[PDB]
């Protein structure tokens, strides 16, 4: 059965990475600062366990602000790739820099998604390594980033890191942390996929 994740969050915060990292294979193409924008969503696929991973990278055009003509078919297009709706979104944020660019990444995500989406997100922490093998969860305890901080609240708690560069049994660890989050979340929701009133279109669209 199809678990399905979107990736968002401000550009360079390592979300194209942590596609890579889940599904355990070049998916997505990491770039640094200097490198051209991406305006188009990439799909990509994999296994974990008994289950279909599918996961959309969303574009850097879905943080941009002003008028933007090719913004609302590429929303479409998104919800297309994921419909009847994702199980996770994921938003991604480099541990340690949660700056205001962030927040105003995760409100596109509410007018993209809906008020609610953050009750099937998750915040996935990138630079884990910067932790040097100490806990996610004290760290967050003791952040005083305030804005991060009611982020993770709107997300009721629900965090997760990464290192994109971990291979081996250390890629397989991290990305198992991850799943047990998701397997939680999935838990308190019934198992259901996030929906809203654009979702529901496509869905009665289809036979
Ligand atoms: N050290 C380190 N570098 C990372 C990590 N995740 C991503 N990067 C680097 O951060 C840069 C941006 O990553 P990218 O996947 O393109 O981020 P995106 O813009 O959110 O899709 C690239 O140079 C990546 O190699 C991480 O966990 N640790
Ligand atoms: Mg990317």
């Amino acid at each position: 059965s199809e678990l399905r994740i979107i990736l968002v969050g401000k550009t360079g915060t390592g979300k194209s990475a942590a596609g890579n990292s889940i599904l355990r294979k070049q998916a997505f193409e990491s770039k640094l600062g200097s490198q051209t924008l991406t305006k188009t969503c990439s799909k990509s696929q994999g296994s974990w366990g008994n289950r279909e991973i599918v996961i959309i990278d969303t574009p850097d055009m879905f943080s941009w602000k002003d008028h933007c003509e090719a913004l609302y078919k590429e929303v479409q297009r998104c919800y297309l790739l994921s419909a009847p709706g994702p199980h996770v979104l994921l938003l991604v944020t480099q541990l340690g820099r949660y700056t205001s660019q962030d927040q105003q990444a995760a409100q596109r995500v509410k007018e993209i998604f809906g008020e609610d989406a953050m009750g099937h997100t998750i915040v996935l922490f990138t630079h884990k390594e910067d932790l040097n093998g100490g806990s996610l969860m004290d760290y967050m305890h003791d952040s005083d980033n305030k804005a991060l901080s009611k982020l993770v609240a709107a997300c009721g708690g629900r965090i997760c890191a990464f290192n994109n560069r971990a291979e081996g049994s250390n890629q397989d660890d991290q990305v198992k942390e991850l799943m047990d989050c998701i397997e939680d979340l999935l838990m308190e929701k019934n198992g259901d996929h996030y929906t809203n009133g654009l979702y529901s279109l496509i869905q009665r669209s289809k036979c």
